[PDB]
């Protein structure tokens, strides 16, 4: 009978591709259907370039895709419309605006799996040890903190030891790491829901000047490098302050054998005073059945499968994952292992998105172009008035000619 073919999530970062694999393998056991996974790099950007070689070749070797947030808009046309397979009741059983994210020209490209947003680790016992009693709500107070907890720990013999860690890597995960500085200091989205690219202003560049003034004094060098994994290992090993990273680090640290069970919480990410915006990136997880897929019955089974209420509830339980699905923030087992997901959840419903929806089938292109010129601010090369410069032109140049 059928082998159902599933590419997605990556076994170089977290849990993730090993807890897919294994769902996808519990689907075909209870279903009696054949499954195989396949897996794929770390850094979602090239995980799109290799997904996009096979659907350049229709190729059938796929059957299920899981796709980012940011995609919807590019591979819309490898995407089995899935709306008929779905109940009005059974799609407002979602989040509303992932359900819309995912919907492109009327095509329900996906389901939503799990979302995501950017928060701030902080390491609880530090704080304490060093006379703080609450984490820092502007970045300054990060800055404040970072600085004197680092000079303590640093005499106290850790030569590992940093203030902050996060993704400065050329790559998606700085596109993100960067919408959040940039919206936190009340510089915008860089590019806006209505079109206009309005990253060429003096907030966004104090935003990236700012974050340039990390690099090798309270974040390492070595940051302009770090994905997720990087900035979550110097973390998890005890060797920082603070870390800007994903929910799924939650339950990562606090496994048996992490140096930093049960010395961290988490909290919104600062912002540059009290009346900007919180930010927190819009990320997540979707899942796609294949237009050129042989056999699209059985997968949309195992999408439902996978995007259904218990294996949500196992993601969140065990990977500290958001769900897509309302129900599961209220679940006793949910909150009672992530009592944190009550208290973000507002942050998570007010994620500040990536301009995909914008610019559609171009985003991979506009990204790259904010990852490259804030990556140069990053490193010293260029000044944050520059870059966010030099970055309105490209973006002009990769835009014209698109409209929503
Ligand atoms: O790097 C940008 C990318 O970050 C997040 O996805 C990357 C991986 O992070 C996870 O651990 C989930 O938090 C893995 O499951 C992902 O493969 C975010 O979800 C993306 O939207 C974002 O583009």
């Amino acid at each position: 009978g059928p082998v159902i073919r599933v590419a997605g999530d990556s076994t170089a970062v977290g849990e993730g591709g090993r807890w897919m694999k294994e769902m996808v393998e519990a689907w075909g056991k209870k279903t009696g259907t054949r499954v195989e996974y396949i897996d794929s790099p770390a850094d979602t950007n090239d995980r799109l370039a290799l997904y996009q070689q096979y659907w350049a070749a229709r190729s059938p070797d796929v059957d299920v895709y899981m796709i980012d947030v940011i995609w919807p808009g590019i591979v819309a046309p490898h995407a089995l419309d899935l709306k008929p397979y779905l109940t009005e009741a059974e799609l407002k059983e979602f989040f509303p605006r992932i359900v819309q994210n995912n919907t492109i020209r009327g095509k329900l490209t996906s389901l939503p799996f799990f979302t995501d947003a950017g928060i701030l680790y902080y390491r609880k016992d530090l704080l304490e040890k060093y006379g703080y009693t609450s984490p820092p709500r502007t970045w300054n107070e990060l800055e404040q903190m970072a600085e004197r907890v680092m000079e303590g720990e640093r005499r106290a013999g850790n030569r590992d030891f940093w203030g902050f860690v996060f993704q400065g890597k050329p790559y998606e995960g700085l596109t993100c790491d960067a919408l959040e500085w940039i919206y936190s200091h009340g510089g915008g989205r860089i590019v806006e829901p209505d079109g206009t690219i309005s990253v060429n202003n003096g907030r966004a560049a104090l935003a990236l000047n700012r974050a340039h003034g990390w690099v090798g004094r309270i974040a390492p060098q070595g940051v302009t490098s770090y994905a997720e994994e990087e900035a979550r290992n110097v973390w998890q090993q005890g060797n920082s302050l603070f870390m800007r990273n994903w929910p799924y680090a939650y339950a990562l640290g606090q496994a048996e054998g992490s140096p930093i069970r049960g010395k961290f919480g988490v909290t919104v990410l600062p912002k540059a005073s009290a009346d900007a915006p919180n930010a927190a990136t819009l990320g997540g997880a979707q899942l796609m059945v294949s237009a050129y897929s042989r056999y699209p019955k059985e997968a949309v089974d195992l999408v439902k499968y996978l995007a259904s209420y218990e294996v949500q509830k196992d993601n969140a339980v065990r990977l500290s994952r958001l769900p897509t699905r309302p129900a599961l923030y209220t679940d006793r087992d949910v909150l009672a292992r992530n009592p944190w997901f009550r208290d973000l959840l507002p942050v998570f419903q007010n994620a500040v998105s990536r301009p995909s929806d914008v610019a559609g089938a171009r985003y991979n292109q506009v990204s790259e172009a904010i990852w490259t010129e804030v990556h140069s601010v990053l490193t010293g090369r260029k000044k944050g008035e520059q870059a966010v410069r030099d970055l309105e032109a490209r973006i002009r140049r990769i835009l014209r000619h698109h409209h929503h």
